[PDB]
DNA sequence: ATGTGACGCT
DNA sequence: AGCGTCAA
């Protein structure tokens, strides 16, 4: 088995929040800029970086202050602000276009506001069928990188020649060629690129592989606005220099204790272990899926699902700001549920569903988790008043603080999430 | 003082 | 039911 079954690609949308804000303000396009939330604090946080600042160094969560500092043009983009907390609408209306347009296409999976998935396998067959025999064009695939190609002057040459080495070894008269379909792929993810610039102006780039983890990563590889197309062929040599860290899920503490365990540092150097081997040291799940994926196999599907699962809203109270009296905890969890309550009403318009379950999620200070506590309740209706006073109710016996009025320990964050969806 | 979601383990 | 991991 090779995983050469399925075409699969990744499309991510390309400093998305700067796209979004740069189409409303013209004035912003093609700039250093930056988007930020919470102006009086360090100038405000910073969220999304356009390219040209992304050259002076300005990076996500560095501080708007610390931003201009190494980039003195720098332009910023304020995120909404609603009853004293940052409000992303506008960013999730935007993702709202740009899943439409790709589901035009083929079934998706919704995986961030700004990227999905794509399963093309049956619109590659169907493609194979009415372009029977013919050869492909370069001029089919204009924003195509193969990945590994040129082998054996410019950026664009460099492009253009591996696409010729691509296209020229192609076995066209084999449909069932993987290497012919991931390409039919990319033509594909072409016009599904075009028609989401033509529609919302917004650019993007995608990745084309046989599985999830490769699409994501070959996305990445070219990025902005570009595609790659990442084959079977090219993983041996596109893993022998990839740090584990970049693929997808071992980014964290997997990732470090699979290089300090077994004393590696590239993809490619899992290929020496048995898969019993990786088993023993990570578990059954981890070590089988690792053992695959150094050899460029994956079997992770594209899930249909074009909406979230849950819906959540969440403000953090840092430092001196921690929430200390019972009466600031009441009236933050009702601010909160008044925007949930909002989001949660559009949801049953827009998407025939209704959130059954409430989570209330609250931090205490000092704690380096998201999350101190965990507490659920019913959602039977959408009242922003009922579901704070509830949300009050499965917390308030955290209140270590003799007296009422006050709470302690501080809360340093806050957090609803509607969830447990069914139809309605 | 950075400020959403999806899923695994128990 | 409640916590932990990973990624946008
Ligand atoms: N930790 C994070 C990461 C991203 N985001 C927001 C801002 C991003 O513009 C948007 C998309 O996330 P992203 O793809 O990781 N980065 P972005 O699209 O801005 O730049 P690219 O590198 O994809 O071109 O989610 C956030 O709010 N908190
Ligand atoms: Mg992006
Ligand atoms: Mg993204």
């Amino acid at each position: 088995a090779t995983g050469q079954d399925r075409v699969v690609a990744l499309v991510d949308m390309d400093c998305f929040f700067v796209q979004v804000e740069q189409r409303q303000n013209p004035h912003l396009r093609n700039k250093p800029c930056a988007v930020v939330q919470y102006k009086s604090w360090k100038g405000g946080g910073i969220i999304a970086v356009s390219y040209e600042a992304r050259a002076f160094g300005v990076t996500r969560s560095m501080w708007a202050d610390d931003a201009k500092k190494l980039c003195p043009d720098l332009l910023l983009a304020q995120v909404r602000e609603s009853r004293g907390k940052a409000n992303l609408t506008k960013y999730r209306e935007a993702s709202v276009e740009v899943m439409e347009i790709m589901s035009r296409f083929a079934v998706i999976e919704r995986a961030s506001i700004d990227e999905a998935y794509v399963d093309l396998t049956s619109a590659v067959q169907e493609r194979l069928q009415k372009l029977q025999g013919q050869p492909i064009s370069a001029d089919l695939l204009p924003s195509t990188y193969i990945e590994g190609l040129p082998q054996g002057v410019q950026k664009e040459g460099m492009r253009k020649q591996g696409l010729f080495q691509w296209l020229d070894s192609l076995q066209i008269d084999n449909l069932t060629s993987p290497d012919l379909q991931l390409t039919v792929g990319a033509v594909i993810v072409e016009e599904m690129r075009a028609a989401i610039e033509r529609e919302t102006g917004f650019q993007c780039s995608a990745g084309i592989s046989h599985n999830k983890v490769l699409a994501k990563l070959a996305c990445g590889l070219n990025k902005p606005n570009r595609q790659t197309l990442v084959s079977h062929g090219s993983v041996p040599q596109l893993f022998s220099q990839m740090p584990i860290r970049k693929i997808r899920s071992l980014g964290g503490k997997l990732g470090a204790s699979v290089i300090e365990i077994l004393g590696i540092e590239y993809m490619g150097e899992l290929t020496q272990f048995t898969e019993s081997q990786l088993q023993s040291h990570f578990g059954e799940k981890n070590g089988s899926w690792l053992y695959a994926m150094c050899r460029g196999i994956e079997h992770d599907p594209v899930k249909p699902r074009q909406l979230p699962k849950t819906i959540g809203c969440s403000k953090n109270f840092p430092g001196k700001t921690a929430l200390a009296t019972r009466e600031q905890v009441q009236w933050w969890l009702l601010q909160l549920a008044q925007e949930l309550e909002e989001r949660l009403t559009k949801d049953r318009n827009d998407n025939d569903r209704v959130a059954t379950q409430l989570v209330v999620s609250i931090r205490v200070q000092g704690d380096k988790r998201l999350s101190s506590l965990r507490r659920c309740c019913a959602l039977t209706r959408y009242d922003a008043h009922k579901m704070s006073h509830d949300a009050f109710t499965v917390i308030k016996n955290c209140n270590t603080s003799g007296i009422q009025t006050e709470w302690s320990p501080p809360l340093t964050m806050l957090f609803l999430c509607a969830t447990k969806f069914s139809a309605s």
